[PDB]
């Protein structure tokens, strides 16, 4: 019965919850002030998305100091406030932690790069050029071009994923690996509950260089360099695990501590129960099932619940439609004339999976992408790959909290747009509107916290024909059957039961377009 085990947690995006002091930039003391709006949503926890000392090339997730506040977010004494705010309201805090690079102008790269001698000479991947001046392998950054940059400091390139500005760190290295795990003790003894781990399986390479090989024509189009080759060897190395452990060994030095690791690709669900599996790794982790879905179809949610048996060392998996690093989901998966029935039955879903749910800030408003032109971009990515982007900028827009010019944000000039169809869905509005999805996201969570078949139920069926989805899950002596339509075809389902909740007009033998029931 671990705390975190069927926890719904609520991701801030620091910049853009709310801008305390009218910069146009969130801050610790705007997501201070805003606090009970969470708790009173009844998450369990809060995940804050990085606020460290950062250049903000990847806007805070290529850091300069593990172990500081970025000046833009404010200071360690108001990171301090919001955790003691938060416990105060009975919130566990989460938050990033960023451990397969740092930003080029951390203090360990300026050291790595000085020299080859230096003692980080070895904390990053520094090989030599091909005698030709080619870089050492062929791999391709995730953000377009190649995952190698030059540096006449040290007459070597240097290996990154990400942006030529997150040279990746070497976890192969012993002393790289003890300072990281020394940064997440600095915050484990500052009170918090715990860590989304930022790209894990990123974490470590394959020391041999080898070339990746090119990609099968699983015929999306081909956006960046990176998409045409299997990432074999620039990540995903088998050693991640053993330093998953050491992990898990140090926040099992501290009480009730929660961990869930980002997991990226389409090689997913293998490192996904390795980083998981038994007590020795980390509890839980997400991968990108749903946020890279074009469509939210039943073959997609019982493809992804399969995946997770309940065997008794597997991992607890975490559910992510939408956050920073994909459009908001109601801007992928429905029509406008089909977004305000969809927006529930997509809610009452998120919270029908055995699994946590991770709600990102204003999933529980509707908010939908803004679209951001190529003159307004701020994601790198977007810039290098147009016009085939990640379309980052429009889902991390501000938070609107009432209809005031600012949308009390807290600035009339921040630093993305509101969306002018994100301006009527403000927390505020949302709070006169008796069925506004404000109140309906606090249903969902309710339902979920008190039935314990929804709360951490076994997937005993996972039914899936055309648009019907059928969820029969079981737990302390209870058996639920959800049934989801994400169709706008009514479909005739045989019951015999009771139903907890019904939504856009289900019934025990019938649902409408998107409807969704609760059958015990």
């Amino acid at each position: 019965l671990p705390w975190w085990k069927g926890a719904v947690i609520y991701q801030i995006y620091p910049r853009s919850f709310m801008d305390s002091n009218g910069d146009g930039i969130g801050d610790l003391p705007g997501i201070a002030q805003r606090l009970p709006h969470i708790a009173e949503l009844g998450a369990d926890a809060i995940w804050i998305s990085p606020f460290f000392k950062s250049p903000m090339k990847d806007f805070g997730y290529d850091v300069s100091d593990y172990c500081d506040v970025d000046p833009i977010f404010g200071t360690l004494e108001d990171f301090d406030a919001v955790i003691a705010r938060s416990h105060e309201l009975g919130l566990k805090v989460l938050i990033d932690q960023v451990y397969s690079h740092t930003s080029d102008d951390h203090e360990w790269f300026a050291e790595s790069r000085s020299n080859r001698d230096n003692p980080k000479a070895e904390w990053y991947v520094w090989a030599d050029a091909k005698p030709d001046g080619s870089p050492p392998s062929n791999w391709q950054s995730v953000f377009g071009g190649p995952a190698w940059t030059w540096d006449a400091r040290r007459g070597q390139y240097y290996l990154h994923n990400f942006l030529s500005s997150q040279p990746q760190l070497n976890l192969h290295n012993r002393e790289a690996q003890q300072a990281v795990l020394d940064v997440m003790r600095f915050w484990l003894e500052r009170g918090v509950d715990g860590f989304r781990i930022d790209a894990l399986n990123f974490a470590m390479h394959d020391p041999q260089l080898r070339d990746n090989p090119p990609a099968p024509p699983t015929d999306k189009q081909r956006t960046r360099p990176f998409d045409f080759q299997l990432k074999t060897y620039n990540q995903s190395h088998a050693d991640i695990p053993a330093f998953i452990e050491r992990i898990r060994a140090l926040t099992d030095e501290f009480d009730g501590i929660f961990t869930v690791a980002e997991v990226g690709g389409d090689d997913a669900v293998r490192e996904m129960k390795a980083f998981t599996e038994g007590e020795t790794h980390l509890n839980s982790a997400y991968g990108f099932n749903f946020l890279y879905a074009e469509a939210l179809t039943p073959q997609l949610v019982c493809s992804a619940l399969a995946e997770w048996p309940e065997e008794p060392d597997l991992g607890w998996p975490s559910w992510a439609f939408e956050n920073h690093d994909a459009p908001r989901a109601l801007s992928r998966w429905c029509t406008p004339e089909d977004r305000q029935a969809f927006a529930r039955l997509k809610t009452l879903l998120l919270m029908s999976l055995r699994g946590n749910a991770i709600l990102y800030y204003g999933e529980e408003l509707g908010l939908t992408q803004v679209d951001i032109p190529f003159d307004q971009l701020h994601d790198p990515e977007a810039i290098a790959n147009w016009p085939l982007t990640l379309s980052r900028d429009g889902a991390r827009t501000p938070m609107p909290w009432d209809d005031s010019e600012c949308a009390g944000f807290g600035s009339t000039a921040p630093w993305l747009p509101v969306g002018d169809d994100n301006r009527p869905r403000s927390v505020a509005a949302q709070l006169g509107d008796a069925n506004s999805l404000l109140k309906f996201t606090r249903q969902a969570i309710a339902l979920r916290k008190a039935n314990p078949a929804l709360h951490h139920g076994h997937v005993v069926e996972c039914n899936h024909d055309g648009d019907l989805l059928e969820l029969v899950r079981e737990a302390g002596g209870q058996r639920l059957r959800c049934r989801f339509n994400l169709g706008s075809k009514p479909v005739e389902c045989d019951c015999e039961g009771r139903t907890l909740l019904a939504i856009n007009g289900a019934e025990p033998t019938a649902l409408p377009p998107f409807a969704a029931i609760i059958l015990e």
